[PDB]
This record gives C-alpha cells, structure tokens and sequence, in this order.
C-alpha cells in the first residue's frame, strides 16, 4: 500500500520559501515512528532540506547528485524502487502528495495550530472519502512551538 | 569578563510560554562559535530547556544533575568559572537581567520573528554599546526567519 505522511499548518499548508517557522520534535518523533525502515518516496526539493536513512527514493528529471539513495524520473520508476513492501511512505513535497494521493491508501497528517503564509499545500481531500481511525491532540510545551494533532486516515 | 549571549525576536522578545516558533540552525552554530571550552552560566529553566567546559547552572535549591556545576547567587556563579577570559551567560531572562550590569560584551542574534513572548532581553541604551561586528543573513531552507549577528562592547 502506499501511505502519505505530512505535517499541515491551517488551510492545509506544508511548505514556505524558507524553513517552516516552528519547532516540533513530537512531530519528528512521530514521522520516525511511522517510517522507520520503510521505503520513502519525496520529491527532490524535500530531499535538498532533509539533507539520508531503508530505501530512500528521490524523484527528479534530472540526473542524482547522491549516489547514496536512488533517483527515479517518474511516478512509476518511484513505485518499482520500493518494491514489494507492505507500505510506502510518500513524505513530500507538495507536488509529489499530488499525484501520489490517488493512489493513497492512508493518510498520516500532522494538523498544526499555526497561520503561516506558504506557497505549498497539501492536495485536498475529501474527508468524506477518509475514515478518521486515529487522533490524538497535544498542547504545545517547552519543547514544541505550537499545538498539534496526529490523525490517521484511511481511506473508504 | 562577562558576556551575554542571546537571541532576540522583535521587542526584544527572547522567550515564550511554550519553545519558540522559529527554526535557526545557523544561530546555534554561532551560538558554538562564541561559546567553545569557555564556561557558560545559566538559569536552571534554560538548563532544562537545553551538557558539554564548565556548565554553571543558577538554581535556589540543590542541584539534579551532577554532571553540571550547581550555584545558589551570581557571586558563586561567577566564582564556579575560575580565572578565565570570558564568561558566557547564556539565558535566561532573569539571569541576563542580573548580568548586564557586569558584562562587558554582547552578542545578540536579531531575528525577524514578531511573536508574543513571556521573556525579554534586558533594556539597553545602544548609545552606550559600541557595534564592533554585524553580520546579516537571508532567511533559507533551513532557517525559518533573517537574522543579523551583532557583537556589541560596552563603551
Ligand atoms: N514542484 C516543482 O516541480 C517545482 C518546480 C520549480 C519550483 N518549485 C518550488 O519548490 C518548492 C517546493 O515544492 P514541492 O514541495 O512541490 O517540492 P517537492 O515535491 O519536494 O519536489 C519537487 C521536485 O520533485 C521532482 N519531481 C516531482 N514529481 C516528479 C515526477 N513525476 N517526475 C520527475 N520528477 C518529479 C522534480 O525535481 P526536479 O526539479 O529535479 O525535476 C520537482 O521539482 C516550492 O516553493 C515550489 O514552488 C517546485
Ligand atoms: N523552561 C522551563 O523549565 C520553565 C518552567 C516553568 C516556568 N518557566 C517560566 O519561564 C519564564 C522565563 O524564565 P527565565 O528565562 O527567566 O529562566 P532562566 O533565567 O533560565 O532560569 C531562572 C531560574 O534560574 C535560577 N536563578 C536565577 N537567578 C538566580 C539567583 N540569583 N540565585 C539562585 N537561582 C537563580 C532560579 O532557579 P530555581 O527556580 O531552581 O530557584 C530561576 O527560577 C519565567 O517566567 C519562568 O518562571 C519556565
């Protein structure tokens, strides 16, 4: 199955030109546990800012500048990488959760309390289409900037 | 001598309720820069908030970690330092409130954040602070905000 997983400030923005304005170690503590040794998929702009763990499978048209994960041109080349696994995750950026979301079976979102001015969203979706079966809320603390909440769906 | 180190958001603002809403890894490398081997003093919460060097952690009552020197005033603070060259108080508001009268050196990270914080640097007079450096920085990928290095020395 293929899953996507993203952290969402409101009106479902994930990205900015800079660096996101927070600090929220529960959330990378959350993106670990829910990727650990699984193939990724991210889109080379989100490759450039992470700066590698498993397969790591990095989408661009051009050719790889990192011998150490495994460059695809294509949507399909990034399906073939990973193989037969039980799950995917599709980590970012905005243009590749567009076109993986189709094929999407569930959804791992972090909805952050915070109005940042961005430049990419995720894809929307219809909740309609998604069943809730994970939340769990969080104030924001000495460690983590803002509020949060970790929800899973998936999809009906 | 003692300095102050700290990194400053609009108003001044150095802290909030919670952690803050930025993410500014080229001023935690300067941070480095600045602080090496020397010994740094702090406030118990921004010792909780964050050991490497003589650590100096203020606190009223005993200390919880003995890796790390434990103080109860300023004056053995200071002393816990010995005889070195600089001294860096690293935060937090209180503790560089009780400093500034005694330090000789600034070095103030300036970022363009506006956020509503419970903490703030002390007031200064710039006119009795000469700029000696001051360096600016574009926001990028990995920093969330611009931000301007300033050393400043008492004049
Ligand atoms: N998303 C884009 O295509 C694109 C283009 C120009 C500028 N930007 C800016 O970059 C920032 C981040 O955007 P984002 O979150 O959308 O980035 P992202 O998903 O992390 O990465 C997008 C990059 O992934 C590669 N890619 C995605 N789908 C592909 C496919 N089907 N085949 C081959 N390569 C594919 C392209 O790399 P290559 O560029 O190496 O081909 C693309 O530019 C935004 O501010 C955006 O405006 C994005
Ligand atoms: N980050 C956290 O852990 C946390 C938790 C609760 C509240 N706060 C609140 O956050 C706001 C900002 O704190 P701040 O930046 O001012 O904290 P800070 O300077 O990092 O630490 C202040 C602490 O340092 C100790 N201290 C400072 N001067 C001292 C002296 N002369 N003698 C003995 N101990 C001394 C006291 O520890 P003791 O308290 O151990 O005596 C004091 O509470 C404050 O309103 C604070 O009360 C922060």
């Amino acid at each position: 199955m293929i899953s996507l997983i993203a952290a969402l400030a409101v009106d479902r923005v994930i990205g900015m030109e800079n660096a996101m304005p927070w600090n929220l170690p529960a959330d990378l503590a959350w993106f670990k546990r829910n990727t650990l040794n699984k193939p990724v998929i991210m889109g080379r702009h989100t490759w450039e800012s992470i700066g590698p763990g498993r397969k790591n499978i990095i989408l661009s048209s051009q050719p790889g500048t990192d011998d150490r994960v495994t460059w695809v041109k294509s949507v399909d080349e990034a399906i073939a990488a990973c193989g037969d696994v039980p799950e995917i995750m599709v980590i970012g950026g905005g243009r590749v959760y567009e076109q993986f979301l189709p094929k999407a079976q569930k959804l791992y979102l972090t909805h952050i309390d915070a109005e940042v001015e961005g430049d990419t969203h995720f894809p929307d979706y219809e909740p309609d289409d998604w069943e809730s079966v994970f939340s769990e809320f969080h104030d924001a603390d000495a460690q983590n900037s803002h509020s949060y909440c970790f929800e899973i769906l998936e999809r009906r």
